[PDB]
Parts: structure tokens; sequence; C-alpha cells
């Protein structure tokens, strides 16, 4: 039918946004949105300065050509007007090449275009086309031979050529930090552009950053190609009568790199493919057996962004664990609420524990790390160099013979399982030392992938910087293995709601680098940076 | 001509009937007194009928273009050809094949007997060159496959693998390996009291694309010192879907990516950490085919797990020399366990599956009733409550790991069952890819059958979780040649069905069944 200028020549746009400055009263109960990346400048600069990786994309994206690729492009440009080294063309305001170094200009390897009234060709000594409106440029660009058109910057130039409709996609960096800018990306529209790709999240000069991808919205050898429907002939409702059309978002994304991707896509796999069960009551779940999450803590905090998450109590109950207490009442007066049902007189009675004080958990984790195989009494015991000092063990074997394959952390305890208010979820943490950096697997017996999971991924991850620390290491991967992992029925909805939320680029954790000893982090010793997310889900919308 | 007419080749051989060695000429078995040597497979039937039925639209287009310029110039379907002993074999419900144009080779029988016939080998080229066919399938005949692979005539060979054993009489002819190699080789299943797959033959010589090429702007150009050539074969293949890959391609992970490492007096290993495996024990058995693997010894060593021992004598008395070297005085002496008895392993595996927590004397201690017989407990959680998340083996007991003569190297297992099917994970924080890892995989895979079996549930997956995963620096070279075999369609492994009690079990018990496999590698090259 009709041919879109944007779709014949090929332009598109590339920026990055950081967040903005805007001051508000009360910074807890923030609203996070696609607006929240936005800050494009500052008083001539860039707001955060420098940034080598959003540096290094952008290079590779504007310089990216595919040769072969060309006729195609070419045949297709000269339909439209009735008609050695090929380059993109890169397009930007006066304003923006002005605040690009000598040294660095004209952009090498590509057709560099500048808009401006103010100068003409003859103000500029270098290799540019100078053109002084956008109309210009597509007349530029029937005369060229070129790969792909970039509009590289200027808010006036991005705003004019997204008011114009000349965009085709936007390749758009979030820097996951705040800076003065005094200009700003225009606010896209949802109806006009939609996310299709996410890539993974990366930390540069002291940020976490991604890249994502929005697109302009609906206004010798190819005989291998059959043999995969042939190897095909056995495959198959998927196995569950969930729903496409719910994950419209979810599904639309082609490139789904963001690692909380790696979250969203077992829930995904359990909703479709999940076994029916029945826990000892009439729950409830959706269930299959292993998986493995990787999360790369050198480059992120992965504190999941599709919904909202507090970490003070599961901190605190991981120093609790450091700490050997089997109290409950501990975690209760920080207001901590994760081990009370397990604490109950009814709770402990029903696993006949009827000599167990309420609240007093037993021999669980705490015990397991600094006391396995001591003869628990109760919780208030001093139980002073009995049994096995495991976490120490695996500090000095990091420390003192860091290939060793013997570096576990156990606390699952076949002596002492029944005397526990519950067997342990988290089984036991294996580490690994390469060159100076710590990885750790934690392996994981029942995983609730609507409430537990989250949170666990957490536990986990500060774990393994609080080990890497102590040890004088860098934290590199944790390694989440998943045994039972289940979905209950009561948390499908809000999981459906969660799959089709976009994630952000993950936070940072910080900790209070004069922590020397794993007896000697407190609370305050964590912060959590940047954390960008959507609003709180309830899991289950029971009422 | 071969890739002129889209002409192509479908068969199925099974093992023939009568140490020794296996090829690809193992499988080459056709037909029986003028049937199928099997008789009927219904997953083959599947394949088949799906292969030669099998159209895309907007395909022949591009084809009306391409070979009506050799010769030189209602529904789309494709072409089965066969000769005249394979039609009159075929019974008449069948004939003529639904969806396809049939064609048959007959020096005796013509034309008037929508259904065709041809005289010569040529008068397929000719006959070919009239019609409105997608894809044209040789389907059949000993002698109509012989003197068509002579004269060079086939794009791709889809070639099932019965991996059984019958009476035959006519043969595949023996593919010339320089005419055709394998690209691509299938899942493994089973169908019919047999496992079998599916490989292929070649003859010999939308936006989004740049946005992959973006996301993937900050990798690096490939860390270790292994070689690009050395793989061909490996590098050749286009779907790598044998289960066997899951392990062939940690091998490469490894050596291309792995991390270099130097334990004890600098042996030297490549590692790296955290994978998963997953095999489908209803489907076959995982008895890597790459190379020659033994059973008995890791079966024996099973067995004496059971029954709870931890005196190494047991198996040295029946040859079984696995933990031989962790017994020695010297090996006990540098675990610092001077009060020891050579081969007393101390409270190991036996000890902790059946007697968890007690307190371990000797290997010859009466422990009946002491510690948690933790495999009596699974084996009962199994049976009595099934969705049960806490089904877990345990062996690495923290109490008791220096009196060990070493820790465990396989952590645990945790079992999970689904409409009566039952699949176990096993956790291993170290494991040696070249030497080890192959065993841990039988073992586990038998243990799965065994707790199963007394369960009176079918096995399901097995599913291995790799730690500290490494391959030593000298079995490398070993490696890349493994790397290079194609692998065979798995064996079978039958259990006694009378056994009912995991104690039970001895060693005849076991059989393994259809064990095709390259030959012996020894892993250190070392002489
Ligand atoms: N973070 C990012 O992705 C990114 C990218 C680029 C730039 N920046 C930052 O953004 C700021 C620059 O943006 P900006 O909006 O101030 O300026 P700009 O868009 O770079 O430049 C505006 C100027 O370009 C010329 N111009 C623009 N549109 C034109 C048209 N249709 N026809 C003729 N001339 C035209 C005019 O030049 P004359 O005044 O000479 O007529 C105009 O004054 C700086 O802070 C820079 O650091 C950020
Ligand atoms: N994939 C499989 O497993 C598969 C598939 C199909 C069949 N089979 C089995 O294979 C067996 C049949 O194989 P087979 O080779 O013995 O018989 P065949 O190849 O089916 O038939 C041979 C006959 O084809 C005709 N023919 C062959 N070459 C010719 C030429 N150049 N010109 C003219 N006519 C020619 C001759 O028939 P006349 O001279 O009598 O006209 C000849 O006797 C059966 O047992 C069947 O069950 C197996
Ligand atoms: C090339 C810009 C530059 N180069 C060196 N070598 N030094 C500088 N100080 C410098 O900044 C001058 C501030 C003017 O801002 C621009 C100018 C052009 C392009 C982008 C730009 C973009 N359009 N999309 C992404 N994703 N990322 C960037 C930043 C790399 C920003
Ligand atoms: C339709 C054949 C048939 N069907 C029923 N139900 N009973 C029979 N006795 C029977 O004939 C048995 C005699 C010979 O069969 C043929 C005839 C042509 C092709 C193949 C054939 C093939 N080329 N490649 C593969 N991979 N697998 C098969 C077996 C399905 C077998
Ligand atoms: O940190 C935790 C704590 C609990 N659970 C969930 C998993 C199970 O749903 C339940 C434990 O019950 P069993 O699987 O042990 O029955 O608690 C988690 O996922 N993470
Ligand atoms: O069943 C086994 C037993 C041993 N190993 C290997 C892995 C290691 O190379 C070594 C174990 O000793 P440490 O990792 O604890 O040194 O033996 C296996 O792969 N499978």
């Amino acid at each position: 039918m009709m041919e879109q200028v944007c779709d014949v020549f090929d332009i598109y746009a590339i920026c990055a946004c950081c967040k903005v400055e805007s001051k508000n009263e009360g910074k807890k109960n923030e609203v996070f949105n696609n607006y929240t990346f936005r800050g494009l400048g500052n008083k001539g600069v860039l707001p955060w300065k420098c940034n080598s990786l959003d540096m290094k994309y952008f290079c590779a994206v504007t310089t990216y050509v595919n040769e072969s690729k060309y006729e195609k492009l070419k045949y297709k440009r000269c339909k439209y007007l009735n008609k050695k080294k090929l380059q993109n063309v890169v397009v930007m305001g006066r304003t923006s090449w002005e605040s690009i170094p000598k040294k660095f200009k004209p952009l090498s390897n590509r057709i560099n275009v500048i808009l401006s009234r103010t100068l003409k060709k003859e103000d500029f000594d270098e290799d540019v086309y100078i053109i002084n409106k956008v109309e210009d440029l597509i007349v530029l660009l029937g005369k060229l031979n070129y790969y792909k058109c970039f509009i590289i910057g200027g808010s006036v130039v991005y705003q004019e050529f997204l008011e114009k409709k000349l965009i085709k996609k936007i390749y758009f960096t979030r820097i996951n930090s705040t800076y003065e800018c005094d200009v700003f990306f225009p606010e896209i529209n949802e109806n006009e552009y939609q996310i299709i790709s996410v890539s993974d999240v990366y930390t540069s000069n002291n940020t976490t950053l991604d890249f994502i991808i929005y697109k302009k919205t609906n206004n010798d050898d190819d005989e291998e190609e059959d043999d995969f429907v042939y190897f095909n002939f056995n495959k198959e409702k998927n196995k569950n009568s969930i729903h496409p059309n719910d994950f419209q978002i979810y599904n639309s994304l082609k490139y789904k790199y963001h690692p909380e991707y790696q979250y969203l896509n077992i829930i995904y796999d359990i909703m479709m493919n999940g076994n029916k069960q029945s826990d000892r009551t009439g729950v409830g779940v959706l269930s299959k057996f292993g998986y493995i999450m990787k999360f790369d803590l050198s480059q992120y905090f992965p504190l999941l962004t599709t919904k909202k998450l507090f970490l003070r109590g599961i901190i605190e109950e991981l120093l609790w664990f450091i700490r050997g207490e089997t109290n409950g009442n501990t975690l209760l007066n920080k207001n901590v609420r994760i081990w009370e049902a397990n604490g109950t007189r009814e709770f402990l009675d029903n696993r006949k524990l009827f000599h167990r004080e309420v609240n007093d958990l037993g021999p669980i984790y705490g015990f397991q790390w600094r006391h396995f195989g001591a003869e628990y009494t109760n919780m208030y015991d001093n139980y002073e160099n009995k049994g096995v000092d495991q976490l120490k063990n695996i500090i000095n074997l990091i420390k003192n013979d860091p290939t060793s394959r013997r570096i576990l952390l156990c606390a699952w305890n076949v002596k002492d399982l029944d005397q526990m208010a519950l067997p342990p979820c988290h089984i036991l943490c294996q580490f690994y030392v390469f060159d100076g950096k710590l990885s750790c697997i934690m392996y994981q017996r029942s995983c609730d992938l609507g409430l537990g999971v989250p949170f666990n991924i957490a536990s986990y991850s500060i774990f393994t910087h609080m080990i890497a620390q102590v040890c004088n290491l860098q934290p590199a991967q944790f390694i989440h293995v998943l045994g039972n992992a289940h979905v209950y029925n009561n948390h499908i909805d809000s999981l459906k709601i969660q799959l089709n939320r976009i994630p952000y680029p993950f936070p940072t954790l910080k900790l209070n680098p004069d922590i020397k000893n794993i007896e000697d982090f407190t609370i305050s010793d964590f912060t959590i940076q940047n954390y960008v997310h959507h609003e709180k889900i309830s899991m289950d919308m029971a009422a």
C-alpha cells in the first residue's frame, strides 16, 4: 500500500537517559514508570560525564553495517523515489556537535550530519554535511550510499524527529542513577512506541545500566530448515489452560535478556507446563523439578523489579543465622515476622515438638552453621565450641585453600531434622574461587516461586557479597539451583500481572567496606542503591 | 543431478542376527521374509509419514524456477518411489500411500495396472521433470537403494536406527563415508520395546537481526587454546539433539571457556561452576556411546552402599577397585586417619544412608538400629507421601567429614513423584568430566530405576547438577577425539522385575541391553 519515510530510509534514534534529581517529599513510596529515565544533558554535557559501556554500545550500533543486507535496502529506496566501504549516517544538533571533543570529531567510520541555522558549511573545518532543515536530510539520504541513519542527539533534535514521525526504533540506554539535568528526552507515548527488547544489565563507571529498544507500533545452505520440522514430529492446551493473550506484553518481546527473565521464564514454564499437585491439606500448586538461574553480582544486585521487595527482614534473618541464633523472639523484637508462624504453640505441637518453647525454632540454620552435630538443647544455651563451626571453616578454606572443591556450607542435618520447626528449604551453599572472584551455588529443595524465591535470591546474593568481602575477594556469580519448583494456584493471577511488566535495570548492593569479619556486620552496613521497581503486588489477592 | 531435482531417501534399519566392533554399518537390516524385520514400529511409522507428507506451500515457487533449468524449459504434495517387491509387501488397505504421489520401478508390470510405473533408473529423472512435486523420497528396496546410491543421486538420507537385533535377509548398502556424512541426530526414543533414533546423512560438497548483534556488543571475540580444526565433525553438525550432547556440550564448554586452575602438585584442570543435565529414563538408558563403558563395578558399589557397608575389602574381594586408592595406609595417614584400619573407609555413603548420626566405630561393628536409616525413610516417603518436598537422601554429614576417607562427591539425591512417575536430582560438588561423570550418570540412573521399581513407580528423569565441573588437562586430547564421534542410540536397562525391596538386589538382577558404542578411549594417553 503506502511506505513511511522512517521505513524506507531506516531512520533510528539512539540516546541514553538517566534519572532526574526532581526533589520529592518522601522518597519512600516514589512512583516509577518509563518516564523515570528522561535525563539527557546538563549545562551542555552528559549528566554522568562519561560511561565507557554506553559509549562502547553507541559505537557498536552506530558503526555496525551489513554489506549483504544493503542491496535489498538500495533497491527499496530506489523504488520509493522512482529510480568503497558502506557506512551509517549519524545526525546531530549543532549544540551536541560542539559538546563533542575535537579528537573524537567527526565520528569515525560514520557519515556525520549536523543540523544548524546559525552555522553554515563555511563554519566547519571538518568532513561533515551541514543541513538547515529536516527535509534536507531526507533529500541527502536519497542521494547517499549508506546503511542506516541514526539520530544521535539533542533533545531539540529528538523531539522534532518524533513530532514528525520519522523514527522507526529508539535504542535507549537506561543509566540507572540520578544526576543534575537541564535537558530531557521527550515523553515517549506508549500508543506510538512499545518496548520490544531488553538487554542484559551491566555495571560501568559506578552505575548499573541496560539497553532497551522501542519499536514504532502498527499505526549456501537453507535446506536445513525443514529438518527442524521433522525432528519435531513428536511434540504436542500446552498442558495448562492458562491463556496466550493474557501474556500479551510478555510474548511481544523478541529479546528477553534482562536477568530478571531467568525468574520470569520459570514462572511462565511452570504455568504452561507444570504438574498439578496437592499438599497435605488441599493447596493447590503447579510444579516442576530442576532449574538453574545465574546472576552476575559483579554487574548488579538481582532484586526483582517487576514488584516491590523490602530487604530489612531478610538481612536481619541473615545476621540472625550468622550469630548462630535459633530464638524467634529476637526477630519479632525487630519486627521481623518471617519465622513467626513456625514458632507458635500449635505449629510446634503439630510437629510433635510438645517440649519445645514457643518461638524456639530448634537446631535450624544458625545452629547448623555454627554448631553442626552438637546436641541441641534450647534457644538460650551457650553452645561454645560444640559441633562444627562450618561457617568459620568455609571462610578459612576460601582464604587458605581457594581451589578446594569442598567449600560447602550445609543446613540439612539428617539427625536434627525432626527437632527443627521445619527442615531447611535452602540445603547447602557451595563456593568457587577463581582469579580473586567468588561464586556461590545454593541448592533449594523447595521453592515457592511467587513469594519465597524473590527473597531467597536476594538473601544468598547478599550472603555471597558478605563472604567475598571478609575473604578479600570480588563477588562473581550467584547460581540458584531449584529442586521442587512450584507456583501456588492462589498466586497465578498476580503472577500473570507480573509477567506483563517490563523489568527495570537492577539496583546495586553496597556493603560498609570496613567490615572484615563475618560476625561483624549490623543492619546499617547494607545499602540497596537505585532500586527502581513496579508497584507492590499482593500475591494472594484474598480480602 | 543430486541437488537438482530435490531427491531424498528415507529408511529404517536394525541390527543383524548371528569382543565385537560397532560402526554405522551395524544398522543395516532392512527386511525379512518380504516384510519389516521388527514387524511394526509406531514411532518410525509416525516419522516416515510426517517426513513424506509435509510441504510448506511458499517453497515450490523457488523450484519451478530452479529445476526446470536443468532439462531446460489440485493440492501440492510429495513423491514416494519404490520397487515391485516393496510395493507388494505393503497391505492393500494402505496402498497407495495417502496424500503422496506413488511411483514403482518395474521390468515386468506396465502402466495399465492415479498410480505410476517406470522402466529404468533414468525413467524417474524424465518422469520427475513432468510432475507437480514439493520433494521426492526414495522409500524402499535394498536393490532400489543400492543402484541409486552407486550413481550418486540423493540430497539427504533420512535414516532410522532401530536399536535391536532381528532376523534379516535383505540389507541396506554400506553408505560410503566420503559420499555422505551425518549432519544431524535426533533425541532418543523408546517405541515397541526398542530404542531408536533418527539421523540425517547429507551429500558432501524482519527487523530484529541487527538487534541481535547489538545485544552482543560486549562479548569477547573465545578463552582457550584447544583448536577449531580438531572438532570438525562436532562443529559440522546442525541439530545436536541426541541426549549424549548434554555431556559432550559440557566438555566443549569447559574446553573453550574453562578457567585454568591447578590443584594438587599442579596437575592442571579446566573448570567451570554449575551445569545441569537431564535424562529421560523412560525413553533410554544414558550409558555414553562415544566410548566404551563398563558397569559391573558401579553396580557392586551401589549394592555395597545399600547394605550400609564401609568395608573396602568387600569391593576389592570382588575386584571393584574404585575405592582402593582411598583406603591405603598412606592415604589414610595423609587424611590424619592414623587410627583407621587399611581399607576402613570410615562413615561414608553406606553408613550415612543407613545410620546417619550414629557414632562410627570401625567397619566391622554391628550398627542395627543406630542412627537415621534415611534410605528406608525416603522409600517410605515416596510410598506414603509422594508429593513431599522433603524426599532427600544426603551423604554430606558435616560432623563425620574428617572421619571419612574422603567427603562424598555426590552430596544428595532429591526425589519427585508425579502421576506414578519418579524423578531424581543428584547434586555433585566435584565432577571429573573425563573419567568420573560418565560413571556417575550411569550409577544414579540405575539407582533411580531401583528406587522406582521398589516403590511401584516408573522412572522419569535423572537430573544431574554439577557444581565444580572440571576437565583434567591431560584428558583434553582424548576428549577432542571423543567429541568428534557421533553418538549411537542409547541402550536400555532391565531390572529383574521380581525384586521389590531395595535390599534384595544382587548383581544378576541387572542387564544392559543393546549397548552400541565406539571403541574404548584411554582418557590419559600415557605410557
Ligand atoms: N544523553 C544523550 O543521549 C545525548 C545525546 C546528544 C546530546 N546530549 C546532550 O543534550 C544537550 C544538547 O541538546 P539540545 O536540545 O540543547 O540541542 P541539540 O538538539 O543538540 O541542538 C539544537 C540546535 O541544533 C540545530 N537544529 C536543531 N534542529 C534543527 C532543524 N530542524 N533545522 C535546523 N537546525 C536545527 C539548531 O542549531 P543552531 O542553534 O546553530 O541553529 C539548534 O539550536 C547537551 O546537554 C548534550 O550533552 C545528550
Ligand atoms: N525402510 C525400510 O526398512 C524398508 C522400506 C521398504 C521396503 N523394505 C523391505 O525391503 C524388502 C524389499 O527390498 P528388495 O531390494 O529385495 O526389493 P525392492 O528393491 O523393493 O524391489 C526390487 C525390484 O524392483 C525392480 N527394479 C529394481 N531395479 C530396477 C531397474 N534398474 N529397472 C527396472 N526395474 C527395477 C525389479 O522388479 P521386477 O523386475 O520384478 O519388475 C526388482 O526385482 C522387503 O523385505 C521390504 O519389507 C524396507
Ligand atoms: C559522542 C559523545 C562524546 N564522545 C566522547 N568521546 N566524549 C564526550 N565527552 C562525548 O560527550 C559529549 C556530550 C554530547 O552527547 C552525546 C553526543 C553524541 C551521542 C551521544 C549518545 C547517544 N546519542 N546515545 C547513547 N546511547 N549514548 C551517547 C553518549 C555516548 C551523546
Ligand atoms: C506402509 C508399510 C506397512 N504398514 C503396515 N501397517 N503394515 C505393513 N506390513 C507395512 O509394510 C511392511 C513392508 C515394507 O514397508 C515399508 C514400505 C515403504 C517404506 C517403509 C519405511 C521407510 N521407507 N522408512 C522408514 N523410516 N520406515 C519405514 C517403515 C514404516 C516401509
Ligand atoms: O525462604 C523460604 C522459605 C519458605 N519457602 C517455602 C517453600 C515451600 O512452599 C514452603 C516450605 O514447605 P515444605 O516444602 O518444606 O513443605 O516454604 C521458600 O520458598 N523460601
Ligand atoms: O564418583 C566420582 C568420584 C570422584 N570424582 C572425581 C571428581 C574429582 O576430580 C575427585 C574428587 O576429589 P576432591 O574434588 O574432593 O579432591 O574425584 C567423580 O567425578 N566421580
